[PDB]
């Protein structure tokens, strides 16, 4: 009795932090143009997903657990929903991965490569994808043929009629060799490996913006006190290098210049004059250079912060959903193997309880999202 | 082994379908990208279109899968029946939402735009759905033949859930389909949407025969014509130009009253010969833009109202239908009056998107661009 209480009202808790929360979530990115990128698009599906976990996922554990036996169909029917939102927010946190990928790595071509209709498509994808691997069950493959033996063993007319329960209705198979291994599995590896590439990236970005900015300054020491004209020419045409690599625009033309008019000195061989392009390189540098060097840091470490944000966010669905699936493979392996009843109840509610974590992370963590929820809070849901 | 009435009955079925879903999603399609389509009114055809979508994409698939496949257990049937309740339902209540905006406009003009504004229309669109699934899914609720079913179980003496051939007359409720859909949330939505566009015909013939009056007036017509053209002024970017061609005009009927006083009628003729002058420059452009714009009113009116017609003369038999079988069970009624009232009823979602094409202008001129950009296939064309 007040086992069962608990597990509704725990419920019935996951539920009412989970539907506010994305809820919120969608409004946030509807009410904010700053927020219209791909990556948010994504998550706008991740946290629709979210919202049907807690308003029909939820409501049908509790409906089926307080409820009578069932038919074999309406169990069936009911344990599908869940396959599907779960199998949705993968297909949408892998799409955010390869946006958060191709953003570090064709940023040139970003704009032109990855356009709303492409998104939307690939969103739509997700789910019909999503429906295909969900429905999958409904189609045929499950413990129909399994529970007739036994109604007729025991001897009964019709349709099964029993006690609702997942290992009762949904195949083990299907849920470790096809779900988990196929449709889990490999999502989650290639995210992993799509963010440990993104940092790398990132990363590596950042640290030759840095050796581009140390060369330009490391030449300047070595033109200013320099023997041979030989010396000058070898540090100038390595800060054109440089200058070239970094431009990768008028500040950048001014500099380059001023290293072409220093270069033409070199190959006369006059060191003295080579001084006064030195001088005025300085007064560039500081006066254009630093604001690309800088916007560039911001903007790469902008690309750094969302994308640590948006790992988290993995690590967290990979560590509430993992508990589930080793049960599965452990009762699909070992069906003698005796596993206590807390740690499944604790692996169902971290499933049910993911579907309220990402709009807390974003809060917390996603600077754009905090301050509209704030607004969202007081233009409508303030006392 | 199946009948070929029951692949003819699949065929038309299919066929019905296969028309009703390009049809309604090309609609949707053209709101959606036609910002000159981003009003009220057509806010609610997509709604009603999204309705039809809904018929030729679910409840059609439903009736041939229940049509080939086995008997059914009671909820199955249940279940299957209420969609088509829902989505009927909504369609009637996006018509009246429809035909009271075609009201407001035409009634409060001055204050139609911030009255009607996209959020309550939102709402209006909302609570149709919500009404819509509250009104369809009742017979889910308990409305419904189940214990008058489980008796005739028992007393063929067989345990369990009622398995049975699924028909309709079987699990909904006749009382439910007369007294409770068809008499107080169909009947009167019809009744009403028609008086409403009645009164909004009524309003813009009024309104239409008012300029013709004052222009007719204007140019029939000293002090009584003067008085008559004042009058006449008075109950009648380019605000600016009206404004001023008015001012000009009402300038020179002043400039004309001004001998009037005095008593001198020939001079009067100098200035009706530029108050003509003054007509043709100016006002000429109010009455051909106000009956353009006026008689615009007027058109879609016309396209919407037939809509309603169409709904009503679709729907109607299929409702007498179910008073009669409610009222007189003794009554024989053929099958083949049965099929062609259901296949009205599936047919009317293919029936809107063909009207606008037909009589609204801006959809067609839509549906070309969308089939051109997207839905072309000009190298079979260049084959033949
Ligand atoms: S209690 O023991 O009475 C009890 C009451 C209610 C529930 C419950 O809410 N169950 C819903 C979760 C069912 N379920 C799944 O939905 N999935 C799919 C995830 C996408 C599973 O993979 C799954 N595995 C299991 C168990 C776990 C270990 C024991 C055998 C299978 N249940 C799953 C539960 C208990
Ligand atoms: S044939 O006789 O085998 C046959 C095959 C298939 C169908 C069929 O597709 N029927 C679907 C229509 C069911 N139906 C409704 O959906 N509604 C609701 C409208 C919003 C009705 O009101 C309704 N009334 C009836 C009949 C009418 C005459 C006999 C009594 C009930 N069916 C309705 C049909 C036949
Ligand atoms: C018992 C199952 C019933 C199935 C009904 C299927 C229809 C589902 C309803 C969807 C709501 C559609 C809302 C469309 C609003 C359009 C708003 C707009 O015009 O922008
Ligand atoms: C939210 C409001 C209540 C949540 C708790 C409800 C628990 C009911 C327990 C009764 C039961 O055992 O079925
Ligand atoms: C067996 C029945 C299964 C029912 C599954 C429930 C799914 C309901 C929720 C969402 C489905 C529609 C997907 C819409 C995605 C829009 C995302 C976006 O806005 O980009
Ligand atoms: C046998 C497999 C069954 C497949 C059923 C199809 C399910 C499709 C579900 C939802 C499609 C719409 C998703 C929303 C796409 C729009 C994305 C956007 O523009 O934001
Ligand atoms: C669109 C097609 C509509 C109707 C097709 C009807 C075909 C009838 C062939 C029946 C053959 C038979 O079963 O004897
Ligand atoms: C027009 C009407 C012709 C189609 C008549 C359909 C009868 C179907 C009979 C059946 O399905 O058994
Ligand atoms: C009978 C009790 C159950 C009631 C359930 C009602 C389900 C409501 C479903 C959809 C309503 C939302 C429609 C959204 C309309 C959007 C309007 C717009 O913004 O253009």
């Amino acid at each position: 009795s007040a086992f069962q209480a608990a597990y509704i009202g725990i419920e019935v808790l996951i539920a009412l932090v989970s539907v506010p929360g994305n809820v919120l979530v969608i409004w946030a990115v509807k009410v904010n143009q700053a927020l219209r990128d791909a990556t948010f698009c994504f998550i706008v599906s991740l946290a629709v997903a979210d919202v049907a976990v807690g308003a029909l996922v939820i409501p049908l554990a509790i409906l089926i657990n307080i409820g009578p036996q069932t038919y074999f169909h309406t169990c069936l029917m009911v344990a599908c929903p869940v396959l599907i939102l779960t199998q949705s927010s993968i297909l949408a946190l892998l799409a955010i991965a390869v946006d958060r990928y191709l953003r570090v790595k064709i940023p040139l071509r970003y704009k032109m490569v990855v356009t709303p209709r492409r998104a939307a498509v690939a969103i739509a994808g997700c789910w019909i994808l999503s429906f295909v691997v969900g429905l999958t069950p409904m189609f045929g493959w499950n413990n129909l043929s399994a529970v007739e033996r036994a109604w007729a063993a025991a001897g009964s007319m019709g349709e099964p009629v029993i006690k609702c329960e997942f290992e009762k209705v949904i195949s083990m198979e299907y849920m470790v060799y096809f779900n988990f291994f196929v449709w889990v599995l490999p999502p989650l590896l290639l995210m992993v490996l799509i963010y440990l590439e993104v940092f790398y990236l990132i990363r590596k970005q950042l640290a030759d913006l840095e050796d581009n900015w140390e060369t330009l300054n490391d030449n300047l020491k070595v033109i200013e006190k320099a023997d041979n004209a030989a010396q000058v020419k070898d540090a100038l045409t390595k800060m054109r290098a440089a200058a070239l690599d970094a431009q990768k625009r008028h500040g950048f033309d001014i500099l380059v210049g001023q290293i072409d008019d220093a270069l033409k000195l070199a190959n006369e061989g006059k060191v003295k004059e080579a001084q006064a392009a030195a001088e005025q390189l300085k007064t560039t540098r500081n006066a254009y250079i630093q604001k690309y060097l800088e916007r560039a840091r911001s903007t790469l470490q902008k690309e750094l912060k969302i994308a640590k944000s948006l790992a988290l966010i993995l690590f967290l669905f990979a560590l509430s959903w993992l508990p589930l699936h080793i049960l599965n493979c452990i009762t699909l392996f070992c069906p003698s193997c005796h596993k206590p009843s807390i740690l499944t109840y604790i692996a169902i509610f971290l499933t049910h309880g993911n579907s309220a974590m990402n709009p807390i992370v974003y809060a917390f963590r996603i600077q754009k999202f905090r301050v509209t929820f704030l607004k969202i809070w007081n233009d409508h849901f303030r006392c």
